[PDB]
């Protein structure tokens, strides 16, 4: 389904960063990554199959075989993670920021969980793996250590399920709202939170989430895969949230010199501000 490119065609301009390697880059801006070593070829192969399939707008779109090569959207804003965690000076968002991009996320991977005649599976979801375009207020997937953000049932070596996503989205949820790293903390190598996931351990639960909230994220971070809700269900209740979060498609354009509490009593500070929500809340509740 896809439409092949003469390699001459394309111009290179600058690098990125590695996943193979991405580079910046035709027909009047994209992104492409040429792959390195034959090893790599049997899964570059995949992902075209995979990606070919998908049209979604929250999914990276996908515009050469000698030498082998793609040519995707180029996304301007970045990784969620730089705009988390990246280099100073860090941009302000707000709770509307956090959760819609949440939401655009389980709305790119409900597309995935839907396919026919089989479903796909990320397997990766992690901010690094999560691209902004728009001004950093769109959010679109890139199949293309994940011991923070990882399923127990995966690295346990179960046969897993499409529910391993959803573990993945609940972290996430948790990271933009405190704007922590999940188990920064824990540190040592992946084995040492993979221990600590597995018996039980999630990050602190944060003062003053609304209860909504508070309930659509632990029940992803079930222990039993058949207890955590579809992503169906999440994109359905994180839409219906957005109703209480007007301005996510405001911009971000302004710094923010971020302090960062240390995690006191085991439970943590939020970094987004949820006052106008509880207002909203109680206008529609009474
Ligand atoms: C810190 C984690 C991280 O950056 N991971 C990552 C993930 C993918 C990636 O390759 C891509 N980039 C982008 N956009 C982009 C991504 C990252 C960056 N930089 C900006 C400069 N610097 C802060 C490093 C990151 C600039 C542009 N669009 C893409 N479309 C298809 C692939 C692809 C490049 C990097």
């Amino acid at each position: 389904s896809l439409h092949m490119i003469d390699y001459k065609e394309i111009e290179v301009e600058e690098v990125v960063g590695r996943g193979g390697v991405v580079c910046k880059a035709w027909r009047a801006d994209v992104a492409i990554k040429q792959i390195e070593s034959e090893s790599e070829r049997k899964a570059f192969i995949v992902e075209l199959r995979q990606l070919s399939r998908v049209n979604h707008p929250n999914i990276v779109k996908l515009y050469c075989l000698n030498p082998v090569c793609l040519v995707m959207e180029y996304a301007e804003g970045g990784s969620l993670y730089n705009v988390l965690h990246g280099a100073e000076p860090l941009p302000y968002y707000t709770a509307a920021h956090a959760m819609s991009w949440c939401l655009q996320c389980s709305q790119g991977v409900a597309y995935l969980h839907s396919m026919q005649p089989k479903a796909l599976i990320h397997r990766d979801l992690k901010p690094p793996n999560l691209l902004l375009v728009a001004g950093g207020t769109v959010l679109k997937i890139c199949d293309f250590g994940s011991a923070a953000w990882m399923a127990p049932e995966v690295f346990e070596g179960s046969n897993y399920s499409e529910k391993c996503d959803v573990f993945s989205w609940g972290i996430i949820l948790w990271e933009v709202i405190t704007r922590r790293k999940p188990f920064d903390e824990i540190g040592g190598p992946a084995f040492r939170i993979m221990w600590a996931v597995h018996n039980g351990t999630r990050p602190p639960l944060i003062k003053n989430l609304p209860k909504p909230i508070e309930s659509l994220m632990t029940r992803c971070w079930s222990k039993d895969p058949s207890q955590r809700p579809s992503m169906e269900e999440i994109v359905k209740i994180m839409t219906h949230l957005m109703r209480y979060f007007p301005g996510a498609d405001e911009p971000l354009q302004y710094p923010c010199q971020h302090s960062l509490p240390p995690g006191e009593d085991g439970r943590v500070e939020p970094y987004v501000d949820f006052a106008e929500f509880y207002r909203l809340w109680s206008v529609d509740h009474g």
